[PDB]
Order: structure tokens, then C-alpha cells, then sequence
């Protein structure tokens, strides 16, 4: 009855699970669409909604509960497994039905999550352009302690050009790429200088709304995988710092190819975590 993922042996997440390292007491927050809450493969613990008419713990549009359920599905006998399971999940709701978010709106989701003591932050959104206000909170939030993690964008290469977004782009915030179950690298996957990882992202199964499970193709869905992935870390070693767990999981990582599309290549938490 339980469906394991193939993005979470992928990385190598459940020998970590194996050594007992959960994800317990770490606490993430996810800037999405909202997540439907009484999903039974998913437990919210808190949330905050910065969108008009729409509570923290509802997601009309499934996006933010499928990112969800890849940082933590239960590990139970139903549903998907994330590869945090134990995680202290949170919802912050900073984009709308259409999948679609304000710069104000997002800014006050990584500023809130910061405020409330988040360990990592979680952020498969983005777009053509940052803003100061949002580069000062990525930066703040990171200063601060907090594993900053966001999809790189899907929109592909071309010639020599960088395709990827913000927040993603910025320097405090880890830019993900996606490959698929043959660990190549997928076609939608921006690319940049400042690619950083590779994560799972195309066919990736998950928790999905109403109380059912989907697949997805994204960056959006690769993202995750670093959050979870940081979270094991920081299960496993709580004295590190963000800028210790971002490099443990850069450095350790698959090389796959030049850095432009790939970034340091796909994530290995069993090595990242040792
Ligand atoms: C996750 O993969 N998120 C991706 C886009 C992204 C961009 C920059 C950095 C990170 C991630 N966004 C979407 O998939 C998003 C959700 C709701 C709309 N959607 C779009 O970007 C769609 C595909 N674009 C769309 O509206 O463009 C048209 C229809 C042409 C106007
Ligand atoms: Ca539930
Ligand atoms: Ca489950
Ligand atoms: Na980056």
C-alpha cells in the first residue's frame, strides 16, 4: 500500500531514513499554493496564507500540496513516502489558484518564515524578475540561519543564454535543477551560472488534492527533494550552519556534466549527510 517515489532512492534518501534520520523536530516551510491539510499523507503543524480569501490550510490548486508531499509524505502504508518524513511541516500561502504570486505576497512568506523560527524554506516559484525588497529577504533569511531553497525555472536553454529565475537566481538562495528517473538531465530545465543542484523533477509522484496522488513534471517538483534533503541533514548534524548544510550538499554531489546545465550535479544525501 505505500508508493515509494523513484526521486527518493534517487537521492539516496532512504539509506539516510534507514539510519534513522527523519527529519524529526526539523521545521519547514512551504511558500506555495496553500496545502490541503486534511490530506491524510500529510500533517500540517502551522501556516500563515498572504493571499486575499484563501485560508492557509486549502490548496485549490494542488501545486503546493505535491511539493509538499515530496519534503514529507508520511511514512506510513498508504499514499507516497517524502524524504523527510518527521519533518514539522508549514504552509505558507503565497500563491494564488492560478499557481501565480505577488512580489509583496511572496516577501511576506519568507519574511514570516523567518520571524516564526523556520529551519528551511522551500520555494518552487519564480520568475523573470526579482526585486529588492525580495533580495533583501532571501538574504535575511539566510544570514539568519535558514537553508534557502528555490526551482530554477523551466523554461529550457538556448544558445548561451541563462534562463534562471528569481529567487532562484540570487546568491543566498539554492537554484535546482530537474533530471529524470535515468538521472539525465530534463529538457524544461533552465539553465545558468548560477545552477547549483540537480533533483528529481520529471514523473514525480505525490500528494495531490482532494486526498489522492498525481505526477507532475517541474523544477518546481526537483526543489523539494533540496529541501528534504536538508532537512535529513539537519536531522542528523543540528549543530550546522545554512551555509554548511548548502555546500555538504553541492560538494557531495553526482557530476553529471558541465556545471551550466547541471550545476554541481544530482544531489546524494547519504553522502551529504555522513
Ligand atoms: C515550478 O516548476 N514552477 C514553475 C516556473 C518557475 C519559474 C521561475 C522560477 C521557478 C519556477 N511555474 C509554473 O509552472 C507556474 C504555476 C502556475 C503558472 N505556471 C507557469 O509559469 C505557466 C506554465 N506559464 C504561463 O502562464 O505562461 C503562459 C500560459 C504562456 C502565459
Ligand atoms: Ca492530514
Ligand atoms: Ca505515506
Ligand atoms: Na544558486
Amino acid at each position: 500500500a505505500q508508493t515509494v517515489p523513484y526521486g527518493i532512492p534517487l537521492i539516496k534518501a532512504d539509506k539516510v531514513q534507514a539510519q534513522g534520520f527523519k527529519g524529526a523536530n526539523v521545521k519547514v516551510a512551504v511558500l506555495d499554493t496553500g496545502i490541503q491539510a486534511s490530506h491524510p499523507d500529510l500533517n500540517v503543524v502551522g501556516g500563515a496564507s498572504f493571499v486575499a480569501g484563501e485560508a492557509y490550510n486549502t490548496d485549490g490548486n494542488g501545486h503546493g500540496t505535491h511539493v509538499a508531499g515530496t519534503v514529507a509524505a508520511l511514512d506510513n502504508t498508504t499514499g507516497v513516502l517524502g524524504v523527510a518524513p518527521s519533518v514539522s511541516l508549514y504552509a505558507v500561502k503565497v500563491l494564488n489558484s492560478s499557481g501565480s504570486g505577488s512580489y509583496s505576497g511572496i516577501v511576506s512568506g519568507i519574511e514570516w518564515a523567518t520571524t516564526n523560527g523556520m529551519d528551511v524554506i522551500n520555494m518552487s516559484l519564480g520568475g523573470a524578475s526579482g526585486s529588492t525588497a525580495m533580495k533583501q529577504a532571501v538574504d535575511n533569511a539566510y544570514a539568519r540561519g535558514v537553508v534557502v531553497v528555490a526551482a530554477a525555472g523551466n523554461s529550457g536553454n538556448s544558445g548561451s543564454t541563462n534562463t534562471i529565475g528569481y529567487p532562484a537566481k540570487y546568491d543566498s538562495v539554492i537554484a535546482v535543477g530537474a533530471v529524470d528517473s535515468n538521472s539525465n538531465r530534463a529538457s524544461f530545465s533552465s539553465v545558468g551560472a548560477e545552477l547549483e543542484v540537480m533533483a528529481p523533477g520529471a514523473g514525480v509522484y505525490s500528494t495531490y488534492p482532494t486526498n489522492t496522488y498525481a505526477t507532475l513534471n517541474g523544477t518546481s517538483m526537483a526543489s523539494p527533494h533540496v529541501a528534504g534533503a536538508a532537512a535529513l541533514i539537519l536531522s542528523k548534524h543540528p549543530n550546522l550552519s545554512a551555509s554548511q548544510v548548502r555546500n555538504r550538499l553541492s560538494s557531495t554531489a553526482t557530476y553529471l556534466g558541465s556545471s551550466f546545465y547541471y550545476g554541481k550535479g544530482l544531489i546524494n544525501v547519504e553522502a551529504a549527510a555522513q
